[PDB]
DNA sequence: TATGTACAACCGAACGTTCCATAGCTATTATATACACAGCGTGCT
């Protein structure tokens, strides 16, 4: 019905070696590396190709982020554990899970937030002095979407590209309902 | 009769400080979105 698709912005997935790590040695071997321990307890890392950053922890999990596509955090991934290969740690690739997935999208047309806030209160929370965006906590799929009165949408906490795309499908009524003017 | 001698009667407890045990908050990364606020830098007068 809607005819707008919603594009992938932000993939977080999360991926374990199964090996002991020496951060010091990988900031010091590594190309772009970047081990403050004062504040974090992890060095990390980027890369140009795909664009994504890691965060490598001392018990050998990584945390990519920042890839737009499911399979670009894949071969992000495996970069970083090539080159913590070619340091030589025992690194190997291992179960590799995707724990968020950001996307955006935008009606183009002004949404009325008052209504949302009003009509849908048990889901919705609209407290405009402090965020300039209503937050709408689907239940089924379990998203959070944030939704601005310029008509853009943000989806937040799918697992997989499909509950993002069932979310907004779920919401283009409810919204179209509450078109301003 | 007189004098001796004898006998009978008339400190607690309130508050403060240190020592285990469990759970929770804090910081960091990425991204879209948008508002308000606090800066910095450049032209104008």
């Amino acid at each position: 019905t809607s005819g707008i698709v919603p594009t992938l912005q932000n993939i977080v997935a999360t991926v374990t070696l199964g090996c002991r790590l020496d951060l010091k040695t990988v900031a010091l071997h590594a190309r772009n590396a970047e081990y403050n321990p004062k504040r974090f307890a992890a060095v990390i890392m980027r890369i140009r190709e795909p664009k994504t950053t890691a965060l490598i922890f001392a018990s050998g999990k990584m945390v990519v982020t920042g890839a737009k596509s499911e399979d670009d955090s894949k071969l992000a991934s495996r970069k970083y554990a090539r080159i913590i290969q070619k340091i030589g740690f025992a690194a190997k690739f291992t179960d590799f899970k995707i724990q968020n997935i950001v996307g955006s999208c935008d009606v183009k047309f002004p949404i009325r937030l008052e209504g949302l806030a009003f009509s849908h209160g048990t889901f919705s929370s609209y407290e405009p002095e402090l965020f300039p965006g209503l937050i709408y906590r689907m239940v089924k799929p379990k998203i959070v979407l944030l939704i601005f009165v310029s008509g853009k949408i943000v989806l937040t906490g799918a697992k997989q590209r499909e509950e993002i795309y069932q979310a907004f499908e779920a919401i283009y009524p409810v919204l179209s309902e509450f078109r301003k003017m």
